[PDB]
Parts: structure tokens; sequence; C-alpha cells
């Protein structure tokens, strides 16, 4: 099944943060951790197809700021206290299985701890040699 | 350190697809497989201040379907088509190190092999499943 | 798991009112009781986020006068006429598990057999008795 | 006496929410919990009649924000600190006694805890199979 | 849990095509096959209200011819051609269960394997004799 | 020898109801049940050309909801109302044999009892999860 729990934070099994699913509405999968909504971590995703030549994934992920975080209380302004993110993910209808894990692999790459991207964003850093 | 190869796509140590650096003009980081440019992965990304209290990280993201062409005996090396990966991250300015890291990993999990996301996106499949 | 059937009435266990998940478009879920859609017990609801910080369930009650008309021997299922109940919940996003539990709680308060507003409309009456 | 106090949050004896009667203005009966009206549990009824052939009944509740809560606090806004909930009930004139018990009872059911309204609310989710 | 996968295609145990649910957006129902896009089966259908007392049911069937288009030397996964099927149901809401149940097995009857329609369609025939 | 009589219903062998061929002018078969006009199933079917490359057969279901009207004292047998069916059904003029078969089996599997269609239909329901 697609729609079922996961691991969004792996912390080496300690302070793991898992998401669970929580609504279904009109094919959007939405997965949230056991927060308020207000200092969840969410995801949502839907596979849509666009043009009459390419299906669509479209991915939000909410992030929360959590140190000096009050659990469970109102924090304001929530701007301040949360990262978002977007991907569009766009594949032509030609695209075969093999063809469709690689770009799967490749964004799983792309994000992956230690390398570039990844660790540019947590040391607050651009890109440089 | 940021600005470094690093591999996109990890088939164990066979196929593997690393990208290269190749330019950094107007903040754009761009990174490249070894291909001509007429059919090479390409990845691109570019950190920038937002709003007065926000930053942005931006990140794209090419896979192509590398084939060779032949006009009249004469084979050019093109694709058939690309994928297109677009991603989004803002986040707040008072978000500490410990808050970025997390941001992250999120984003990792996220994308990994093995998670929904990469099951749906490999099976060319919607969360129902 | 909170689209499943469920019994609307409980008469202890002869005349129970089950009802039953019917469709979820739009998301709109939708329960229906066996009978057919001119004499059916239904009960809709929805979630969506309504402004930037509140959430808003959306639910409504139909219960029907069940009657079998007959117009020149024809007989036909219908209803004489039916009682409408119709609830909004609004809910702000800083409400953490424990605070959203309480309101659960609180509106099956507000409702039981037995509590004022139970006994009120059970007679057809207002506050004053 | 329809208008006494009752017990709005079940706690299974321990931390029962009661609340009384406080107002009565123009046949709209007010039931407020031990707290400052800011931060009270509150109910209104009324039971006005509506058109030629039907009555109706309008309730409303107030659930208060509990974590992180500072009894008797002045914690503004008041939007991001309480829940809120409007009922409208039409009931046609020719329902009899027994009609109403149900509508009555029904009411009751759907909101019963343990079933799926009552779930998906307090788990901050929305309706899915 | 209607929404889910089933055999489109029965060949014993062999060539048997499943098709898969993959969204669900304003009211229409997806279904495909697994294969590039361009050339999957498809399934599409929804149930909406017509008229003061009707339901509609609007199911529209794919079915693709499956073969290589290869241009300069380049080749994609292409349809050939694809047969299309168009189905309108419109019931009454005075029919009850046992009703729909017939109509339901009508439909099944109507096409099923060995009966005339089907046997007609499968020796590109008409209605003789 | 396709214009032939041939099961509807299958109730297993009590209330089966099967259809005959009655007519088959200007291309038009016509199956009736054995009862009187006003209130008989009744299914009719046309194969023709389209276009230039293309076939279509146009099927239409017709189920009645069989009654005795009564006026002034004088009853008639009479439908109370009907669901109708309409099914287009286009096809390739390069569709082969198999080809053609498996068309034929789709429809079947589309409408077979017990998969999701089949299942909507007879239970009021839309396609849902």
């Amino acid at each position: 099944a697609t729609l079922r729990s996961f691991v969004l934070v792996d912390n080496g099994g300690t302070g793991n943060v898992t998401v669970v699913p929580v609504s279904n509405a009109n094919g959007v999968a939405e997965w949230l951790s056991n927060n308020s909504r207000s200092q969840a971590y969410r995801v949502t995703a839907s596979y849509r197809a666009s043009g009459a030549d390419k299906r669509k994934y479209t991915i939000k992920l909410e992030v929360p700021k959590i140190v000096t975080q009050v659990v469970n209380g109102v924090e304001l302004p929530v701007s301040a206290w949360k990262a978002y993110a977007s991907i569009d993910l766009t594949i032509p209808i030609f695209a075969a299985t093999d063809d469709v894990t690689v770009i799967s692999k490749s964004l799983a790459g792309l994000f992956k701890v230690g390398n570039p991207i990844a660790e540019a964003i947590s040391s607050q850093s651009g890109f440089y040699a």
C-alpha cells in the first residue's frame, strides 16, 4: 500500500519522526506527524495527469522549527516557526518502469544526506568550491 | 566544499550516474553528468534571501532519456524526452543549525528509496495502491 | 479507517439504523442507510482548511420519515418529510491532540441521550420546561 | 427541568467538565463551565419556529484549547485559543414524538465517541478507508 | 473500498490485465494498467446525480494496441490505435437495493463471455441469423 | 447465430431473465423478455461502419420496475420506472481477431460481478476509498 506511515526523519532509532496518513481527499495523500497541525511535520502528494503527454507528481512538505519550541503552544507568527518545500515532478507518458525508477533514485540521490545539496542546506551555506 | 561532484543515481556500483560542477554564474550552481549538453542529467541550485526574514533554496533536476538519433546516417546524440523536478525550499532566518538539519533530513527521508513517495514514483502510481 | 459503517441510531439491538460509506468524491464522505436513495438516512462530512490558521469539519445529517406512497396502485418508496441537522466545527491549528479530543468529547456530551439538549429535542420542547 | 447543569465532558469521573445555566434571555439557554468567559466551555440553544411548517433548534458550542493554557490568564488572540461549533436542526411540524426521539438519537449516534466522526475529529484526520 | 485494482482482462492466469486506481479527482476515478502511460489500458467512472430523481454512472474504457514506434532510430512505446467504449447508466432514486443488484447483473450478463454480444464483438460480427 | 436468446439476468436457476430476439429491422437487433411489452427487459444492438476505419457497436439496455397500475378499478401491467444503459464501442478496422477478443473480454471484466463497477452499482455507491 502506498498510503502508510513512514519515517520521515531517521535519527538512528532514538528520536525518529514518523508521519502517518491522515486524509485522502481528491487523491491527495496527507501525512501528519503527531503534533498540533501548526507544529506538525507534514507531507502531501498527488499524481494527476498534466497536458496530453505527461503525468505530474506534486508534493509538499512542512518542517517545524524545533529548538526553543514550546510543544503544543501557540507561538506566533507561524511563518517564523516553519519551513516549507514544494516539489513538482513531471514525467512524460513514454517513460517506462526502468526510466521511472531512475528518476526515482535521482531524487533520492539529490537530497541524500552527505551530498552537497543536503550539506549546504544544513550548514546554512550556499554553493562554492 | 558544497560545489562538488556527487552520485545522483546510485545503482550499487555499475551504472552509477555521477554528476560534476560545471558553472557557478549568477549564483546558480550547475552540475552535469558526463555527456554532451544535449543528453546530460543536469542539476542546478541557488540560495538567496527571500523577504526580510526568509531564505530560499531552489533546486532543479533534469533527467534525460538518452538516445542516438540518426538523420541520413548522421547520428546525433540527443534525448527522447526529459523529466523535470523542481524544488523550492523556504526557511525562516530564525532557524538554528539544529533546525536546519532536521529540514535537511526530512527532505532525504521524504524521497528515500523504499518510502511511499519513492514507491509511487517508481511504479507510476498514485497513493490509492 | 474513518470511512466506515457505524450505527446512527441505537435502539438496543432491534431497529438499529446502521449507515454505510457510499462515496467520497470531492472530499465529501457520504454514508447511507440501507434504503433507496429516496428514503435513506444520510450523512456527509468534510474536513478542509479554513483561513490560514483554522480547519473546519462540516457535517450534515438527513433523517427521513420513511413511507410508501401509492399512485394508482403504483407503490413508490418515498419520504413524507426529512429533518436536517447541520454542523460546522472550526478548530484552530494550534489545537494539539489532547485539545482536539476534548472537542470530540464535548460534542458527544452535548448531544448524549439524557442530557438537556437530547431531552428537549426528544419532547419537541424549549428549555423553559 | 430542561435548564439544569450537566456533564459536558465525561472524563470518567475524575476531570469531568460540568457546565451550568447562567442566562436565559429571549429563550436562549446558556450554559457556562466554571471559567472566565474567554476560557469557558459554553453552550447555547433555542427552539424557535421557522417558516409555517417546521420548528428549528439552534445550538452553539465553544470549546477551549487546554494544553499550555494559563488558567484565568489573558491569552490573545482568543481566535487561536478556542474551537467553535454551530448546529441547526430543522424539524417539520408533522413529526410526532417517536420521530423526534429518533432524530434525537441520530444526533447522539453521529457524534458518539468511537464512531468515525468522533474518531476523525480527534485524530486530526479526514475521512478515508 | 470500490476504488480498488481489479482484473480487466482474464486470460486464465497468464496475460491477465490488472488495472489499478491511480487518481480520484473531481469525482472521476481513473484506473490504469502498468504500462507507459502512452500505451496503457484505462478506465474511468463517476456516479453523480442527474435530474431530480436519477443517478448516472459514466464509465469509459480504453483498450490500446501496444507497439514500439521508431523514428530516426529512436524508439518509443506508443499505441498503434485504441478501441473506445462508453457507457451511461441512469438509475431512478427509487431503485432500492434488490433493484440495483438486478441492474448490476444485467450489465454483467449483457457483456458476459459466451453470450451473443461478446461473441459478436470477438468475431468482427454483427447480430445476425 | 448471434441473433439468439440468452440470459440477461443470472439468478442461479430461479428468476433467470431470458431475453429473446424479436426483430432485426434496419440493422437493429431487438431482444425482449417474456413480459407484456409495456413492462419487459429490452436490449438492442447494431454494428455499423463509422468513419473510414472504424466499426461501432451501439448497445442499449432497458431494465423495468415491474408493477400493476390500477385506475378507476382497471388494472394494467405497467412499468413504474426504468433504468437505462447505453454503450458505444468503437473499433479500428485494423483490429484483428486476437485484438477484438481482448476488447471483448475487457468489457466482460469491466462489468463482471464482484469487480468494483458491479459492486458500486449494486450498492448505490460511487468509487471511493
